[PDB]
RNA sequence: AAUUUCUACUCUUGUAGAUGUGAUAAGUGGAAUG
DNA sequence: ACTCCAGTACGCATTCCACTTATCACTAAAAGATCGGAAG
DNA sequence: CTTCCGATCTTTTAGTGATAAGTGGAATGCGTACTGGAGT
């Protein structure tokens, strides 16, 4: 039995903090006059160009070492393919261990210990190999093992400039470490040779092999496409795709050249180019090599390579008057060039040529007229008549046909009059003018004022317009055209064509968020500042903390001239005031620091290589410690598993001896931490006894949280206050939101975690651990036009009197112009509408907008472990959630979907499958989201077009679901219930979603999955479980999308498609594609595979019958439980909901259509009266109650079945909406075995409200349905995804 | 319209949620308009 | 013989911008370089 | 005057267990044009 409470402390997470630094006395004016900040910067900024430099020689010794590889590959060959053909674990395991093999195999030639090369040359690999990640890359032995790598002056002084500063590159270098590794990662060189690019290498040449087998003759076109291309001319085609070749390709010149071999570069077509050619053919030849794999795979760049086609550039205009500048030169450009005086000289030419040589392109002539007429259907209408006058409706619709691909000046003008020429020319002058007016016109100093934009606007946008009027006249061979004229036209057109980017990064620029976020490293001439926080480590790394009546302090502690000389404060009694510095003893991991301090020191390596008699180590110990040849020997064996490790048990299988090798290191190091003078004083009682252990894993997992302490002792004020007077220490102030002085209510979460790290319950036990490696920063103060609201002027809420709805921003601006009495415009009429219902303020203290950006500020970024006192790695978390669920059968279920009506919808149901609640999340913590993004999505071309600055839908749509997350775990805590999403890597939404872009909905997902895995309350006590030291685990850790599964703990993945369209109270389903009822005899086949309708007296509705058995064409292929189905056409009668408002049955709302295309408007039906008035036509007695079906059918009016199957499909479909008038539901077709047909405009609260609660619904149900499926199975195990065909099979089952 | 940072705000010199940072490498993809 | 029309058919186009996916560190002390100052 | 030594500041170094045992993987809808049969 366990409960729910207990999914507590299952695992250690990693987190971290981020303040801003307060400097408090003369701290700021030390470090200004010591001058750090400048010399960080100017550090940053050598480390900055100096990576690629120091990176080059990591690659000249990855491409020097790469090329003598000659290692064959047919035994991973035959370990894929055979991985392939069977599929077991067993050949999993064997390719994992080739792969493995393979890896460490190319990886000798890393470190130099293949058999394979001379041992000379072995042993110089090694020694660089041991050189590449030690200090000596600025200046040493390395350069000179390598001696093709050749390095200037000026990069070997900056090399130089990291004298005694070689541990900025520590963690860079330990980054290089996983670059050169084989442990099976993904950013390993062996990993990149072995399991990614020689799989896609083997498929290649097995579609080869395939290709060349079946269709023959075509080794020839292969080899003149490789000898047009020109590479690899030492070898034969079939030898470039044989297994050996695969010793080359390794460098990633090699890799460049077969993907341009693969694809080609003049235009030299390459391998995939010379096939689809093939395929094009549609002969025999073509139609053989269609069914075969045709499409050979380039491989993947290697690591740490330059690359080459450098993908995409985006480039980024970086600074304004740096874009100015670029502004000057292209105007400078067009001034030199002259193109005023060749726009005129083709003006002039263009009343003095043959207009009837010179056409226009086809897709902009309306703008034309839009341009020169009143409405842009003039011109066609008037060619469209005069086209008629020259001559039915196939010869108007060739007419057209043939006069807009050739739109001539001449027939334009005869067709219209002169009216066009002389608006032509009108135009032409005018904006000949401005352009010249825009060039004369000066550029702005700078860019950071508003009318600066528009002057630069206006500039663009008369440049613009010349090039709109520019590109009208058609240049294409298509037509003739006047040689000279089209000559000078493309000379004027793309002497000034790139105009066009400098439009767009211009637009960037505008519309790019104000701020600068670049911040750089702080060192304060310190390698490994505050890297630790250990007392003994206080010297050189030099960063304390200090609490001083609620309020936290970061002190770091200067090194002196010259030499440093440390403060050592001493401690004083609690009674006296000042501040509590805190004392932090931390012993890392045992793992690594146990054989750290013993049996891996020089001394004893150096000792044992000739002695066996054990050796005494006495310095940093209380008493000394025996080391004998018997645990020597464990640490350090000549295989690779050692002893008391668990490798070795699973290899060899002695349990007895892996026991005694595992007891006598558990004795060694307890007596280790018994002796050991930084350990000898922690108390070890808690440990359990040495022979009592399964494994030393968790030895150490047990042992670690035990060595680790914080203390705090008091230290008087006046010696910090001269220390921080002298500029011995200095002090900061951590600083956030919350520890301001006007600060009123809730606390953020990184308060909440801080707080209670220092909580005297979380000092007495840790469960939560102040790790080291912390980082300072300082961000300069970014260039900003300020804006603040001043004293004494009025200032404007953004909502009404109601609180949920905002206001359009571009009324805002208007409102807020109006209410400061800027005016200078009309009021307008919807601003004076809402007048009354809006709230202003008379300001009492200056607010400066976005104040954290106009001064440049110092943070400080601090990493912190949650639930440390539980293991560093979940243990079958999945099982251990599976075995709740099994105990506990009365969890309810919380399906979330998205949707049309609501941006995200919640039910909460019970295992019986009744309802519980159901909410719409359109309003969170009373305001609106729904009518914030309509207003943006309104908006956004206006501001798009205004070169106006706003915040994208992105941000918006990624900040509600923030919101979102806090009232899905609220709920999820108040119900102790499991929680279904949606499977996005198996369904696929509709484009009226309001959340409907995959990116930015997988990353609620993401945000949802590492939320619950450290899932803390604001409200909560810190001792009961959810509070600060007790965080709720419901959620494993995330790894990857598809490799999470669909049980990720309490929280259920299930697939999207059939959840909004199907019957709550039936599951009936759309059982037709309508693709196929095209054509008039695949009506009558749809017809004729219908069972039977007629009309019914009692009730007044049509009955219709149809069977799955029959009409399996037009019907998809998803059988139902149901064998049969009683579609009902109900009579249409004014019904009452609960709450009594009248509504029509049966209405349907369909899309309305001109003759083939739909125009996005929306017709309601009442298909009832339709049918009897189809009926009507015929005169057939619907009211004996016969079979009518085959009397409709019996004749052909292919215009009455044309209206038959289109009203079917009405019916039978089952949601309508209707965004004009709010109208969203789900009506049914079909009848429950009480007899009623479902219908949610009734608003009965036991069954959904809407589309939306009825999707949400039947996700709920289908994780239902998995949860059923787990507490019948026995294995603790989900069915890895739920088929469409199954979970229709059980609605249809449990409902009927 | 103020924030370690983001989103939305104003009874409140601030509010309600969210908030793993830094470094490196790789895949290349997403959005808009027709 | 001419014209309508309705079922049929084949195949996206350009422009613009950065988004996501894996790896590691979250460290005190041993070891080594360097240096101001002392011994021959 | 020349050579060595303990303090001091950087650097690099030790390394435990274990997990997926699957990857149900998606299917373009829209649109402008085409052509063969039927009415006049």
């Amino acid at each position: 039995m366990t409960q729910f409470e207990g999914f507590t402390n299952l695992y250690q997470v990693s987190k971290t903090l981020r303040f801003e630094l307060i400097p408090q006395g003369k701290t700021l004016k030390h470090i200004q006059e010591q001058g750090f900040i400048e010399e960080d910067k100017a550090r940053n900024d050598h480390y900055k160009e100096l990576k690629p430099i120091i990176d080059r020689i990591y690659k000249t010794y990855a491409d020097q070492c790469l090329q003598l590889v000659q290692l064959d590959w047919e035994n991973l060959s035959a370990a894929i393919d055979s991985y392939r053909k069977e599929k077991t674990e067993e050949t999993r395991n064997a390719l994992i261990e080739e792969q493995a093999t393979y890896r460490n195999a190319i990886h000798d030639y890393f470190i130099g210990r293949t058999d394979n090369l001379t041992d000379a040359i072995n042993k110089r690999h090694a020694e660089i190999y041991k050189g590449l990640f030690k200090a000596e890359l600025f200046n040493g032995k390395v350069l000179k093992q390598l001696g093709t790598v050749t390095t200037t002056e000026h990069e070997n002084a900056l090399l130089r400039s990291f004298d005694k500063f070689t541990t900025y590159f520590s963690g860079f270098y330990e980054n290089r470490k996983n670059v050169f590794s084989a442990e099976d990662i993904s950013t390993a060189i062996p990993h990149r040779i072995v399991q990614d690019n020689f799989p896609k290498f083997k498929e290649n040449c097995h579609i080869f092999t395939r290709l060349i087998t079946a269709v023959p003759s075509l080794r020839e076109h292969f080899e003149n496409v490789k000898k047009a291309i020109g590479i690899f001319v030492s070898t034969s085609i079939e030898e470039v795709f044989s297994f050996p070749f695969y010793n080359q390709l390794l460098t990633q010149t090699q890799i460049d050249l077969y993907n341009q071999l693969l694809g080609g570069i003049e235009k030299i077509k390459g391998l995939n180019e010379v096939l689809n050619l093939a395929i094009q053919k549609n002969d025999e030849t073509a139609h053989i090599i269609a069914s075969l794999p045709h499409r050979f795979i380039p491989l993947f760049k290697q690591i740490l390579s330059d690359r080459n086609t450098l993908s995409f550039i985006l480039e980024e205009f970086k600074s304004d008057e740096e874009v100015i500048q670029s502004f000057c030169k292209y105007k400078t450009l067009l001034r030199n060039e002259n193109v005023l005086e060749t726009a005129e000289a083709l003006f002039n030419e263009l009343n003095s040529i043959d207009l009837t040589h010179i056409f226009i392109s086809h897709k902009k002539l309306e703008t034309i007229s839009s341009a020169l007429c009143d409405h842009w259907d003039t011109l066609r209408n008037a060619l469209y008549e005069r086209r008629i006058s020259e001559l039915k409706s196939a010869k108007e619709k060739v007419q057209r046909s043939l006069k807009h691909e050739d739109i001539n000046l001449q027939e334009i003008i005869s067709a219209a009059g002169k009216e066009l020429s002389e608006a032509f020319k009108q135009k032409t002058s005018e904006i000949l003018s401005h352009a010249h007016a825009a060039l004369d016109q000066p550029l702005p100093t700078t860019l950071k004022k508003q009318e600066e934009k528009e002057i630069l606007k206006s500039q663009l946008d008369s440049l613009l317009g010349l090039y709109h009027l520019l590109d009208w006249f058609a240049v294409d061979e298509s037509n003739e055209v006047d040689p000279e004229f089209s000559a000078r036209l493309t000379g004027i057109k793309l002497e000034m064509e790139p105009s066009l980017s400098f439009y767009n990064k211009a637009r960037n620029y505008a519309t790019k968020k104000p701020y600068s976020v670049e911040k750089f490293k702080l060192n304060f001439q310190m390698p490994t500042l505050a890297s630790g926080w250990d007392v003994n480590k206080e010297k050189n790394n030099g960063a304390i903390l200090f609490v001083k009546n609620g309020l936290y302090y970061l002190g770091i502690m200067p090194k002196q001239k010259g030499r440093y000389k440390a403060l050592s404060f001493e401690p004083t009694e609690k009674t006296s005031e000042g501040f509590d510095k805190m004392y932090y003893d931390y012993f890392p991991d045992a793992a690594k620091m146990i054989p750290k301090c013993s049996t891996q020191l020089k001394a004893v390596t150096a000792h044992f290589q000739t002695h066996t008699t054990p050796i005494l180590l006495s310095n940093n110990f209380i008493e000394p410690l025996e080391i004998t040849k018997e645990i020597y020997d464990l640490n350090n064996p000549e295989k690779e598993p050692k002893k008391f490790q668990t490798a070795y048990a699973k290899k060899t299988g002695d349990q007895k001896g892996y026991r005694e090798a595992l007891c006598k290191w558990i004795d060694f190091t307890r007596d280790f931490l018994s002796k050991y003078t930084k350990t000898t004083s922690i108390d070890l009682s808690s440990l359990r006894p040495s022979s009592q252990y399964k494994d030393l894993g968790e030895y150490y997992a047990e042992l670690n949280p035990l060595l680790y302490h914080i203390s705090f002792q008091r230290i008087a004020e006046k010696e910090i206050m001269d220390a921080v007077e002298t500029g011995k220490l200095y002090l900061f102030q951590i600083y956030n939101k919350d520890f301001a002085k006007g600060h009123h209510g809730k606390p953020n979460l990184h308060t909440l975690y801080w707080t209670g790290l220092f909580s005297p319950e979380n000092l007495a036990k840790t469960s939560i651990k102040l790790n080291g490696q912390a980082e300072l920063f300082y961000r300069p103060k970014s260039r900003m036009k300020r804006m603040a609201h001043r004293l004494g002027e009025k200032m404007l809420n953004k909502k009404l009197k109601d609180q949920k709805t905002p206001i359009p921003d571009t009324l805002y601006q208007e409102l807020y112009d109006y209410v400061n009495h800027r005016l200078s415009h009309d009021l307008s009429d919807e601003a004076r509408a809402l007048l009354p219902n809006v709230i202003t303020k008379e300001v009492s203290h200056e607010i400066i907008k976005d104040r954290r950006f106009t001064s440049d500020k110092f943070f400080f970024h601090v990493p912190i472990t949650l639930n440390y006192q539980a293991a560093n790695s979940p243990s079958k978390f999945n099982q251990r959630v599976n075995a709740y669920l099994k105990e506990h059968p009365e969890t309810p279920i919380i399906g979330i979907d998205r949707g049309e009506r609501n941006l995200i919808y919640i039910t909460v149901i019970d295992s019986t499958g009744k309802i519980l609640e159901q909410r719409s999340l359109n309003t969170i913590q009373q305001f609106d989201y729904q009518k914030k993004l309509d207003n943006r999505e309104k908006e956004r071309v206006a501001a798009r077009q205004a070169w106006s600055v706003v915040g994208t839908i992105k941000d918006l749509k990624q900040g509600y679901l923030s919101q979102v997350i806090h009232e899905i775990v609220d709920l999820m805590i108040h119900y102790q219930a499991v929680v279904v999403l949606e499977n996005l890597n198996f369904g696929f939404k509709s484009k009226r979603t309001g959340i409907a872009e995959k990116a930015v909905y997988q990353q609620f997902e993401k945000m949802l999955i590492d939320k619950l895995n450290c899932l803390v309350l604001k409200d909560y006590p810190a001792e009961k479980v959810g509070g600060v030291l007790n965080p709720y685990q419901l959620t494993d850790q995330f790894t990857s999308f598809a490799k999470m599964g669909t049980q990720s703990g309490f929280l259920f993945y299930v697939p999207a498609p059939y959840t909004s369209k199907i019957d709550p109270l039936t599951g009936f389903v759309d059982p037709f594609v309508w693709k196929t009822i095209k054509n008039h005899e695949s009506r009558k086949h749809f017809l004729e595979g219908f069972d039977f309708l007629h009309y019914d007296v009692k009730t007044g509705d049509f009955i219709l019958h149809f069977k799955m058995n029959r009409n399996l064409s037009f019907q998809r292929g998803l059988p139902g439980f149901m064998p049969a189905w009683d579609i009902v056409f109900e009579k249409n009668e004014t019904q009452f909901d609960a709450k009594g408002t009248p509504f029509i049955a049966g209405k349907r709302i369909v899309p309305v259509i001109e003759n083939h295309r739909f125009t996005g408007r929306y017709r309601d039906l009442y298909p009832a009266n339709e049918l009897i008035a189809l009926l009507e036509e015929k005169g057939i007695v619907f009211r004996d109650g016969s079979n009518i079906l085959p009397k409709l059918l019996e004749n052909d009016d292919s215009h009455a079945i044309d209206t038959m199957v289109a009203l079917i499909r009405s019916v039978l479909q089952m949601r309508n909406s209707n965004a004009a008038t709010g109208e969203d539901y789900i009506n049914s077709p079909v009848r429950d075995l009480n007899g009623v047909c479902f219908d949610s405009r009734f608003q009965n609260p036991e069954w959904p409200m809407d589309a939306d609660a009825n999707g949400a619904y039947h996700i709920a149900l289908k994780g239902q349905l998995l949860l059923n499926h787990l507490k019948e199975s026995k294995d603790l195990k989900l069915q890895n995804g739920i088929s469409n065909q199954d979970w229709l099979a059980y609605i249809q089952e449990l409902r009927n």
